[PDB]
């Protein structure tokens, strides 16, 4: 069917699964509901259906009180993703506590502990150490706010943040980078040349990409970086692409080790590797002939990973469970989950960006 369809279904599913008061972790302000409902709101606004921004408003609104006070976990760069729902929500509302919960997380950022140049621990209990996810979870957040309130230093703090990530984990040989370095060089999956975990795990550079493809519009006209992230997430993209599927059109938990039997094709990097190369499309970072690509992606996504239950419930499976840096054998062991908040929320976020290039298609 149309992108925004299996869209719609997913995002009424888990709205039907779960109150606010249980999207899960329940009563917690997360990324796993941030990402999800930055899907809905993305959806809200592709559809113009109010029950899709009122849901998202009643999540942010259990957890924010009437003074803009918010309770989240304050050593983790996890507890800032949730921040970008409060653009939208302030933008339609203009109701000052949105704002008032923003500036409490970006007023994290000073907060943090840092490796040596400066790039953000992923969390106080991870000293040392950057994750890719974690450039999802605090960099999108920060150019949103750098707009909102013009504080021009939040440009550089993401550009610092990417290119220490990209300085550490890039792979020069296949393209793809490394889920985390560890500058400590303590943990017990870091490499004692480089710092960094031994594999390419496909959801975390999904978040990278991701990022990119978004961040790229929210610098100043003609900022440096504009150039930079786009050729970045080009030959991201390029890399990414090689290692598709050719049966499914889908991609690896271990993203360069498909051949491996223990290895498995899993949802949420999939669609967030569909959200980068649909948005590089639509933005022109990316050439419109990976559109192929794309659309074989969309095929073997619901045709291989969505099905509707007995009872009407649109099911995306094979999600990845919360996951860690860690060893090949650590990660082709997660759990396969269904509707996991995370896989959700990118499945929504990919057909709202696929959806204009599916409508346009041979034209
Ligand atoms: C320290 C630890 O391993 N905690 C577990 C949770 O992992 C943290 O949470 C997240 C996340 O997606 O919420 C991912 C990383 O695994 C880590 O930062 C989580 O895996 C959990 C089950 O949801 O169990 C905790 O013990």
């Amino acid at each position: 069917k149309s992108p925004l369809t299996y869209a719609e279904a997913l995002a009424n599913t888990i709205m039907n699964t779960y109150t606010v008061e249980e999207l899960p972790p329940a009563n917690r302000w997360h990324y796993h509901q941030g990402v999800f409902l930055c899907g809905v709101l993305r959806l809200w606004e592709a559809t113009g259906e109010k029950r899709y921004f009122e849901y998202a408003k009643a999540y942010a609104d259990l957890l924010i009180d009437d003074n803009g006070n918010l309770l989240f976990r304050r050593d983790e760069l996890d507890a800032i993703q949730a921040g970008l729902i409060l653009f939208p929500l302030y933008e339609q509302t203009k109701d000052e506590r949105y704002v008032k919960a923003a500036k409490r997380l970006r007023s994290l950022y000073g907060t943090l502990n840092r490796t040596s140049e400066g790039g953000f621990w992923h969390k106080d209990g991870y000293p040392y150490q950057m994750w890719l996810d974690g450039l999802y979870m605090g960099g999108p957040f920060a150019l949103k706010y750098a707009n909102l309130k013009q504080e021009t230093e939040l440009f550089d703090q993401v550009v610092l943040q990417e290119s220490l990530m990209r300085k550490h984990t890039k792979d020069a040989k296949t393209g793809l980078f490394y889920h985390a370095w560890d500058e400590a060089k303590k943990m017990p999956w870091a490499n004692e040349e480089t710092g960094c975990s031994p594999e390419f795990w496909a959801r975390s550079i999904g978040w990278y990409v991701m990022s990119l493809a978004d961040m790229i519009e929210e610098l100043p006209k003609k900022h440096p970086n504009r150039h930079v992230w786009k050729n970045t997430l080009q030959d991201m993209i390029k890399s990414i692409c090689r290692y598709q599927d050719k049966e499914t059109g889908l991609w690896y938990q271990i993203v360069d080790k498909g051949d491996r039997s223990d290895n498995w094709l899993e949802s949420s990097g999939s669609c967030l590797y569909m959200y980068a190369i649909a948005k590089g499309i639509n933005k022109g970072y990316l050439d419109r002939a990976y559109e192929t690509t794309l659309l074989k992606a969309y095929q073997g996504l619901i045709q291989h990973k969505t099905e509707t239950s007995e009872d009407g419930a649109f099911l995306v499976k094979d999600i990845c469970v919360g996951t860690s840096a860690g060893f090949y054998d650590y990660y082709v062991s997660r759990e396969r989950s269904t509707n996991d908040l995370h896989g959700a929320g990118a499945f929504i976020l990919a057909m709202t960006e696929l959806e204009p290039l599916f409508r346009s298609a041979g034209k």
